[PDB]
C-alpha cells in the first residue's frame, strides 16, 4: 500500500553502514515502498535535524541507526509527536523503539573470545582490545561477552584500548600508541573488522604478524586473510544486508500497525579456518 519510511542512518565511515544503507533501499524498493535517507554522520545534532526533516516529509515510520542512545531523545519524541512509531536498527536504544531489528552482540563477542582462548592456547598472552562507540550498548556487549570467555583465565589478560567508532584510519592510530606501550602483546581484539583490519596493517609495518587478529563483522576482507593467512584467525558474522532487510520489513509492519517481537534478531555465526573458506566470495561481506 506504499509506505513511507523513514532511515537515519548513524555514519557512512565504514563500510557496515554503507552497506546496510544499500540493502534497506533495495528493500524499501522491493517491496515498492519509498524510502526517505538521511546519514547523519557521526553528529547527534545532525540526526535529530534530520529525523525533522523526514518526518516534514511524512515519513509513515521512522527507521534509526541511533548516533547515541541518550543524544536521540530528541527524535524520538518528535516521532511520538507525529504519530509514528520507531525501529532502531543495529544500535538499540534505552526505551522507546517498537521494536530492535539487531544482534546478539554479547553472544557475538563470546564466540570470538572462546576463538581467541583456544588460539592462544596454554601460554595465553596479553590482549589488546580495541573498541567501537563510546556509551553504546553494542561496543559495551561485543566487550562483556569476549571478557566472559577468557574470564577465570590467568594466563588471558586484557588491555581496555579506546573507542574508536568502528573507524580503520582511527584503530590505526591507536594500536600505534598500544603496540609501544605493550610489546608483549600475543593478540589484538577489535570490535569489528575494519579496525581489525587497521589493527593489522600497524603489526605488519612493524613485523609482528606473530599477533592473532580477532574481529566482528565478516567482512570479506577479513574472511580472506583468515582463510589465506594465520595472523587473522577468527571473526563473527554480522550481515549488514540481512539486517537492512530485516529492518525494513520490520519497519512495513509497524508503520501498518502490525505487532512485531521487540527484538529481531538477523543472527551470527563464528567465522575461523574451519570454515572461511566457504564463506570467501564477491560481496564486501561474507553470510549464512
Amino acid at each position: 500500500g506504499a509506505l513511507k519510511i523513514g532511515f537515519s542512518q548513524a555514519t557512512q565511515q565504514s563500510p557496515f553502514y554503507v552497506a546496510l544503507t544499500d540493502a534497506a533501499k533495495a528493500e524499501a524498493q522491493a517491496q515498492g515502498d519509498e524510502l526517505f535517507y538521511a546519514d547523519a554522520n557521526g553528529d547527534i545534532t545532525k540526526q535529530n535535524n534530520d529525523v525533522q526533516d523526514l518526518i516534514t516529509r511524512g515519513i509513515n515510520v521512522l527507521v534509526i541507526n541511533p548516533v547515541d542512545p541518550k543524544g536521540v531523545t530528541p527524535s524520538l519524541a518528535a516521532a511520538e509527536a507525529a504519530g509514528i512509531k520507531v525501529v532502531t536498527v543495529d544500535r538499540p536504544v534505552e526505551s522507546g523503539a517498537a521494536s530492535f531489528v539487531g544482534r546478539d552482540n554479547k553472544a557475538m563477542g563470546e564466540l570470538v573470545g572462546k576463538a581467541a582462548v583456544d588460539t592462544l592456547g596454554p601460554d595465553g598472552g596479553k590482549i589488546i582490545e580495541i573498541q567501537g562507540d563510546a556509551g553504546g550498548a553494542v561496543a559495551r556487549d561485543r566487550r562483556d561477552g569476549f571478557q566472559a570467555a577468557v574470564s577465570g583465565r590467568p594466563n588471558i589478560t586484557i588491555v581496555e584500548g579506546p573507542y574508536c567508532d568502528y573507524i580503520r584510519s582511527k584503530a590505526v592510530t591507536a594500536m600505534q600508541d598500544l603496540l609501544q606501550a605493550h610489546p608483549d602483546l600475543k593478540g589484538v581484539y577489535a570490535q569489528n573488522d575494519d579496525m581489525a583490519l587497521g589493527a593489522m596493517q600497524v603489526l605488519a609495518e612493524n613485523n609482528r604478524t606473530d599477533v592473532k587478529v580477532f574481529g566482528v563483522d565478516g567482512l570479506m576482507e577479513a574472511v580472506r586473510a583468515i582463510a589465506d593467512g594465520d595472523q587473522y584467525v577468527a571473526t563473527a558474522l554480522n550481515d549488514p544486508d540481512a539486517e537492512g532487510r530485516l529492518a525494513i520489513q520490520t519497519a512495513a509492519k509497524v508503520a501498518r500497525g502490525e505487532s512485531v517481537p521487540e527484538f529481531v534478531d538477523a543472527g551470527t555465526g563464528l567465522v575461523d579456518k574451519s570454515n572461511a573458506s566457504a564463506l570467501v566470495g564477491q560481496s564486501t561481506f561474507a553470510a549464512e
